[PDB]
């Protein structure tokens, strides 16, 4: 038994191409509804064949690479290049026992020193996330850097902010439709460009507004979280109302 995969390939991506990729993400997430926004599954009682879902991607090359995701948090935990598989350090024993149950079959299992935080993946990567371009060549170029790892061609430092632009183009592309827009729009005028202070902000938040949102009260928070425009300058929303075009899963609180 395999665990749901989806397929993207970044030769010859489109605006639509990628919007269908993010959507058939977002799908296989929210598989297990009520609430507006939808909530990512409960960590607590779930059962490993649903613990995860495999995204493996493609480019020009045809170098290949399988990511392995949450389902209750929609992060990478890990991915496999070839006869390989690598995984973050896990948080706890029972984050430690999901992850045997993904790639049974490579020959080459490791577990890294650390964890996939982005606080961690800039020092690895030695630059920041508002100084690493996004976009569709950005990439293809960390496809081929993830799997080249598994060659001993690509270096640590290359590897993390691989790492930094695939974990933004997918999971956070995922989370909200802000990214997913400011993504797609990158795709529309083949341009590279590092995310605004409006999108790391979102991305810093998202376990914020996951709470605000799910203790509100018929949909008021208790205290406001801020946000950043994207000329940097900040706001307060209050309300679940104005983020509803904004946030599309939530994890459980
Ligand atoms: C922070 C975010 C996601 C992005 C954004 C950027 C703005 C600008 O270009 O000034 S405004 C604005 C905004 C408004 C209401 C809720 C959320 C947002
Ligand atoms: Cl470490």
């Amino acid at each position: 038994k395999q665990y749901p995969i989806i397929n993207f390939t970044t030769a010859g991506a489109t605006v639509q191409s990628y919007t269908n990729f993010i959507r058939a993400v977002r799908g296989r997430l929210t598989t297990g509804v009520r609430h507006e926004i939808p909530v990512l599954p409960n960590r607590v009682g779930l059962p490993i064949n649903q613990r995860f879902i495999l995204v493996e991607l493609s480019n020009h090359a045809e170098l290949s690479v399988t990511l392995a995701l949450d389902v209750t948090n929609a992060y990478v935990v890990g991915y496999r290049a070839g006869n390989s598989a690598y995984f973050f350090h896990p948080d706890n024993q029972e984050d430690a026992e999901a992850i045997t149950h993904l790639f049974t079959d490579v020959q080459n299992r490791y577990t890294f020193a650390f964890g996939g935080n982005y606080d961690r993946l800039e020092q690895l990567a030695g630059n920041l996330r508002e100084n690493i371009e996004l976009g569709n060549g950005p990439l293809e170029e960390a496809i081929s850097a993830l799997y080249y790892y598994s060659t001993g061609g690509t270096q640590l430092p290359t590897l993390a902010r691989s790492f930094i632009i695939c974990i933004q183009m997918i999971s956070e592309a995922a989370r909200f439709q802000y990214i997913e827009g400011e993504m797609r729009t990158r795709i529309r005028y083949n341009r590279r460009s590092a995310p605004d202070p409006s999108v790391i902000t979102l991305e810093n938040s998202w376990g914020r507004l996951s709470t605000a949102i799910q203790e509100s009260n018929q949909g008021a928070f208790a205290s406001p979280i801020q946000l950043q425009r994207r000329n940097g300058s900040k706001f307060s929303v209050y309300d679940v109302s104005i983020l509803i075009p904004i946030i599309a899963l939530m994890v459980y609180r």
